Order: structure tokens, then C-alpha cells, then sequence
């Protein structure tokens, strides 16, 4: 069956430029991200987390995102909500990409403790405070209490790089991290 590889990483750290360069190469990947924002799609899955967070008043991403990012009693519930949702559609993914030895999944920011040892293996992204920093302030969504509140959520990059099989730096020219990618893929292929 296929293997699982996780991919890991604080905010900013090249999650989502790993992901979009594997499938550019024609790799199986699941953009975790993207799937919650399909099941945020789906009327029931709305229904039920209006029923679970009335405070929210409203179906809407960025009021979700202004609460859970203000209260974590929300965010959890959110969290184990969402979570087994997101599984069943890791399963799926895994089921309808039986054929390929292997293929990638993003591990989606603040989920990192619930996929704990889901996967076959794990690769997690570093890279400098600095340039995290820099990255965030260059995207559209900079918002300076958001990135401080991932900062004090997420797990610690030396936590994830002690749960990782492997670490790539994407604290280097992007030329280079793409060589690190091809280094990864040709690890994993000698693993099978």
C-alpha cells in the first residue's frame, strides 16, 4: 500500500512551496489546508459547527478564524471536530492512490499534535525566526496578533525536528530546497 509521508513545518517555513513543487512533479499529494477549506464547503459540516460555536452568528471563515485564533476553548472544538473529518479523506486519499509507492500529505498548522505518529514517515521543514518572519510579512495575510498567537500555539521547530525521520532547511535559495527535495525523494524510494 501506499506510503504515508507527512510533511511538517511552524508557519512560514515552506510547507505549502514543498507541496506545490511535488505535485508540480507529478507526486501524489493532499493539501490538508485545502481540505478544511472544502469541508468548511459542505452544508452540513457548516450546520453542525454553527451548532457547535453559536457564538460565530454566522457561517463565515473569517469570523471562525477571528475566534479560534481569540479563544482556544473554540479552536479545540473545533479541532475535534474537524480532525476525524479530515482523516476520512486522508483514507480516501490513501485508497484512490493504492498504486504509487508512496505520496506526500501537508500536516495543516496547529493539527501537529493530533497526527502524532499517523504517518509512515515524517519530513519537517526549519527554517530561522528571521526568515519565517519575513516570509509571513510578505503574504497577504500578515497580521501581527495571528502570527503571535501561532507562535505561542505551534510546537517548538526542535519538537518537530525530534519527531521528524527527516529535515530539510528552507532557510536557503529556493533552488537549493528543491535540491533538497529531490534528496528526500530518492531517501524515500531506497526506504521501499
Amino acid at each position: 500500500h501506499m506510503l504515508a509521508i507527512g510533511i511538517t513545518g511552524s508557519y512560514a517555513s515552506g510547507k505549502t512551496f514543498i507541496l506545490d513543487y511535488l505535485a508540480e512533479k507529478g507526486y501524489k499529494t493532499f493539501c490538508a489546508d485545502r481540505c478544511i477549506k472544502e469541508l468548511y464547503q459542505d452544508l452540513s459540516v457548516q450546520t453542525q459547527i454553527l451548532k457547535l460555536l453559536p457564538e460565530l452568528e454566522s457561517f463565515n471563515i473569517g469570523k471562525i478564524s477571528n475566534l479560534i485564533y481569540n479563544n482556544d476553548l473554540a479552536r479545540e472544538k473545533l479541532q475535534n471536530f474537524i480532525y476525524p473529518l479530515l482523516i476520512d479523506k486522508l483514507i480516501l486519499f490513501k485508497k484512490e492512490n493504492a498504486n504509487s509507492k508512496f505520496g506526500f500529505a501537508e500536516i495543516p498548522l496547529l493539527y501537529e499534535a493530533k497526527f502524532d505518529k499517523y504517518f509512515d514517515f515524517v519530513v519537517t521543514i526549519y527554517c530561522s525566526e528571521e526568515i519565517r518572519m519575513q516570509r509571513a510579512i510578505t503574504r497577504t495575510s500578515f497580521d501581527i496578533e495571528i502570527y503571535n498567537k501561532i507562535k505561542e500555539i505551534q510546537l517548538s521547530q526542535e519538537s518537530k525536528i525530534a519527531k521528524a525521520d527527516f529535515a530539510i532547511n528552507s532557510g536557503v535559495d529556493m533552488l537549493d530546497l528543491e535540491k533538497q527535495i529531490e534528496k528526500l525523494i530518492l531517501v524515500i524510494a531506497r526506504k521501499l
